[PDB]
């Protein structure tokens, strides 16, 4: 199952920004608010956004900052990148341990959905190699962030900007900085041709090796560049020597060379499941990570 | 579209270590109780066939060990009520949520927050299936964690986790400790019993897919309840009842899709496959969405 962290250490930090007629979501983190910049915005604005001019024009008293029942005084205002940066006059006493980390495509992380600075649902993402996520934005949930977390330290890694028209979204690291080519303006930006995460798949098989799975398994091999011609055939990122690498240890766990799993799953995109499953899925999964999977 | 768990921090604050002798497992602490399953108490010995009462008056609270973080909480009491433990301790949790102690039915979901040794693992949504087990990850040693909805602030609390089976599903109980399904506290042959598909979540979920634009499968045909139920039966499908289609009257209001006329796209689908197509970027027909699932995500 893709399970997603444990999300009250993230809870403790949601907040809601307002600004004008525009409510979303912000994240207080010791004496700062982040939200996107663009809650300085109407929607004539959204076409062509002049940030700086619109942000210079804004006093601390003009945003309207909420943590449950209780305001919160803005005393400062900056913007980096894409993120507004309010800060206010009381330090989260929830903050957890916490650093901010830029991803890459093919990490996973989970996102917690929320409106107006209410927390809603949690779930459990990855980052596509077109720089967008499927997820569940209901309309007011820019400001959402995502995150991991290990041993109690929260990791941010997105905070949610824009809806896309394939219905995907796009959004920002916690430095304000859009993954992929995206910007905080309505143009005609759309989400390019994605591709499935090949690794994070033979990462899944080998899990289902490891759960005692072993039907897709064939007797061949393949080269590292015949599989990569076959795979982009089926619309499958190509994998690097870095992946190889990256495989090896589960390699060494269920003693299937990497290259002998590329050649189980070049016939498995060729044939199909044939009615099977693995790892209860009929499905290629694809969101969970090699990291993920130790 | 996707599965949505329920933000997990209310019950975060209440997962705490129940041990009793070589066992530990995960308990539930709730204003001054511990609730956990009564296997605990339990030796590898005893599971064959275990009589909890009398094993139960041989303890004292001495023989209980519960940790929350840091901090060890002392038993004051003890008891027992059907397959869970009660264990009465010396301070009362401050994160306590206003909650309640509910029994949901097959069909409904919840989310589970898997815990190892008293620590939050991760969160997911989950369904009880018609066979009454969950199809979960549990753990290793996840025994007591816990399932919920929330409602407002009110943790509704409906599952505590107690045994994985030969199938590798999971079994457990409500917080009362009347088990789900036909199983039992002890170390027998037991088996899940063939399972079903969810009629009414998947409905549910094609009305949510005409929410979201994907219209394909629509017709022009209507069924009976009485037909569609024929051609249920010969899939696997639970039975659809005048209950189930009232249920999804505010779908089928918002929609302008009958639920007969969805139940005829529903039998054309599970004749004829989807030719190609995808229904929500999704080839299968999913079922672990309840139509509140949908109503509250659209």
């Amino acid at each position: 199952r893709k399970m997603a962290f444990p999300s009250g250490k993230v809870e403790g930090c949601m907040v809601q920004v307002t600004c004008g007629t525009t409510t979303l979501n912000g994240l207080w983190l010791d004496d700062v608010v982040y939200c996107p910049r663009h809650v300085i915005c109407t929607s004539e604005d959204m076409l062509n956004p002049n940030y700086e001019d619109l942000l210079i024009r804004k006093s601390n008293h003009n945003f309207l900052v909420q943590a449950g029942n209780v305001q919160l005084r803005v005393i400062g205002h900056s913007m980096q990148n894409c993120v507004l940066k309010l800060k206010v006059d009381t330090a989260n006493p929830k903050t957890p341990k916490y650093k901010f980390v830029r991803i890459q495509p093919g990490q996973t992380f989970s996102v917690l959905a929320c409106y107006n600075g209410s927390p809603s649902g949690v779930y459990q993402c990855a980052m596509r190699p077109n720089f967008t996520i499927k997820g569940s934005f209901l309309n007011g949930s820019c400001g959402s962030v995502g995150f991991n977390i290990d041993y109690d330290c929260v990791s941010f890694c997105y905070m949610h900007h824009m809806e896309l028209p394939t219905g995907v979204h796009a959004g920002t690291d916690l430095e304000g900085n859009f993954y992929g080519p995206f910007v905080d303006r309505q143009t005609a930006q759309a989400a390019g041709t994605d591709t499935t995460i090949t690794v994070n798949v033979l990462a899944w098989l080998y899990a289902a090796v490891i759960n005692g799975d072993r039907w897709f398994l064939n007797r061949f091999t393949t080269t590292l560049n015949d599989f990569n011609l076959v795979a982009m055939k089926y619309n499958y990122e190509p994998l690097t020597q870095d992946h190889v690498d990256i495989l090896g240890p589960l390699s060494a766990q269920t003693g299937i060379a990497v290259l002998d799993m590329c050649a189980s799953l070049k016939e498995l995109l060729q044939n199909g499941m044939n009615g099977r499953t693995i790892l209860g899925s009929a499905l290629l999964e694809d969101e969970f990570t090699p990291f993920d999977v130790v």
